[PDB]
């Protein structure tokens, strides 16, 4: 757009996005490194363990405007359940090894999402 608005977000955002985490679903509970996707209206996440991938390609990244609520896991400030309107898959835990680790990144994808979601 300019040097903030459409575009940009995406570009910045991505950068500070990018973790590898613990996702914790129904299907598959797998350390994977989460980022935005290049269109950024999901985020995307790939195999962040080594080789031990039951994919071989993203776990199966969600659109980030089906966000409904992203909070830290109130019983653990390391993890953060976010809770997004999903399809056959269980609500998407977000788990760091600390709490500053995953404090950053909600605090990032949550404006993010603001200006998707609460646009």
């Amino acid at each position: 757009s300019a040097k903030d608005i459409k575009d940009e977000k995406i570009q910045q955002y991505r950068k500070t996005l990018t973790k590898i985490v613990k996702i914790k679903t129904a299907i598959f509970h797998e350390t994977v490194k989460v980022t935005c996707s290049k269109d950024g209206k999901m985020l995307e996440w790939y195999k962040g363990k080594n080789d031990s991938d039951g994919k071989k390609k993203p776990i199966g990244s969600f659109p980030l405007n089906k966000i409904t609520s992203i909070r830290t896991k109130v019983d653990n400030l390391k993890s953060l359940e976010i809770s997004v309107s999903s399809v056959h898959i269980s609500t998407y835990l977000f788990t760091f090894k600390t709490r500053e680790e995953r404090e950053s990144w909600q605090n990032n994808l949550e404006s993010f999402r603001k200006i998707m979601s609460m646009k």
